[PDB]
């Protein structure tokens, strides 16, 4: 049981083969969740499940540079369920962030922010009970 919004420092930023694991439970009437990998004020990778966007569930991913959102990448495969425990794993690869939810591949997001060693914070927010947030090298 951790407080949301939650800040996970990523010391010296990220590097390929770094695996970030977030464990929590989706709240029973959830509307949205958001992971924000940040380079100072810029959002290198915003991962945002939306539970009711025009009565559809969709994963929206994007980057924010100089406070402007870029072109979104959308994924209709939606592995979250309100009220259930989840595990989100973000594997940093040389050209992409690879995301798997509950041990099933979900999507990949090409690096738009290229100074990986400056993406030094992961913000976790939205309609979840957060259990744990940590990282390791695979
Ligand atoms: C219109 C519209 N419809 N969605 C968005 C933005 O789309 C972005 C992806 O492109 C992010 O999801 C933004 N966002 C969502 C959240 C968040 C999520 C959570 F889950 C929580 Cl808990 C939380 F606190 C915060 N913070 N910023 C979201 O506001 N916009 C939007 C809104 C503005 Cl002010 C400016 C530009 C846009 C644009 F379309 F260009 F992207
Ligand atoms: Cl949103």
């Amino acid at each position: 049981p951790l407080i949301v919004p939650y800040n996970l420092p990523l010391p010296g930023g990220v590097v390929p083969r770094m695996l970030i694991t977030i464990l929590g439970t989706v709240k029973p009437n959830a509307n949205r969740i958001a992971l924000d990998f940040q380079r100072g004020n810029d959002v290198a990778f915003h991962f945002n499940p939306r539970f009711n966007e025009n009565n559809r569930r969709v994963i929206v991913c994007n980057t924010k540079l100089d406070n402007n959102w870029g072109r979104e990448e959308r994924q209709s495969v939606f592995p979250f369920e309100s009220g259930k425990p989840f595990k989100i794993q973000v594997l940093v690869e040389p050209d992409h962030f690879k995301v798997a939810v509950n041990d099933a591949h979900l999507l990949q997001y090409n690096h738009r922010v290229k100074k990986l060693n400056e993406i030094s914070k992961l913000g976790i927010s939205g309609d979840i009970d957060l259990t744990s947030a940590s990282y390791t090298m695979i």
